[PDB]
RNA sequence: AUUUUGUUGGUUUCUAGGACCAUCGUAAUGAUUAAUAGGGACGGUCGGGGGUAUCAGUAUUCAGUUGUCAGAGGUGAAAUU
């Protein structure tokens, strides 16, 4: 039927990355980052910015015979927050209205069974 | 050692006295509770109680392979990087 690659959504709170792979993972088909559309740091995880940054990927996937993807959204999670970033909701609304098939959605957020200390200190970030 | 042998040393038998040792007989012969104190034993347990080994888990970082290409990182905004 359709042919899937993987859109490996990574949207932290300062930027978004929408990066789509073969199914295996191995080969890079389009990687274009919030930051590559805005000159402004502030905005680089914006959803106006994930939204065009989707679009450039998704149009490159077409010339390349993707039709359909499934989604792989991930947090930065380790120590860090495992909520994902703002850019991340739109990446995924902007290539399924870019005429991209949907396959399979997923949150792969890396997750510890516990582990290494946060940054921060004890008293945490005093603002 | 309490008396007397006319008498003082006496003298050791004698007398009597505790103090024990044995036998027999008397006797209802002789051991207070087990504290909703405690201690101990025992029986099924119950615990992220402790110690010594042992087996996971993903994560973090670093490294090896790869794949693409312009930014990545970080903030309230930036910059050092
Ligand atoms: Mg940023
Ligand atoms: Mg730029
Ligand atoms: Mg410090
Ligand atoms: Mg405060
Ligand atoms: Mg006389
Ligand atoms: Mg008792
Ligand atoms: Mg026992
Ligand atoms: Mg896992
Ligand atoms: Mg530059
Ligand atoms: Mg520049
Ligand atoms: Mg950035």
């Amino acid at each position: 039927s359709q042919v899937f690659g993987v859109a490996r959504i990574f949207a932290s709170f300062n930027d978004t990355f929408v990066h789509v792979t073969d199914l295996s993972g191995k080969e890079t088909i389009a990687r274009v980052t919030g930051g590559m559309k805005v000159k402004a740091d502030r905005d680089e995880s914006s959803p106006y910015a994930a939204m065009l940054a989707a679009q450039d990927v998704a149009a490159k996937c077409k010339e390349v015979g993707i039709t359909a993807v499934h989604i792989k959204l991930r947090a930065t999670g380790g120590t860090k927050t495992k909520t994902p970033g703002p850019g991340g909701q739109s990446a995924l609304r902007a290539l399924a209205r870019s005429g991209l098939r949907i396959g399979r959605i997923e949150d792969v957020t890396p997750v510890p069974s516990d582990s290494t200390r946060r940054k921060g200190g004890r008293r945490g970030r005093r603002l």
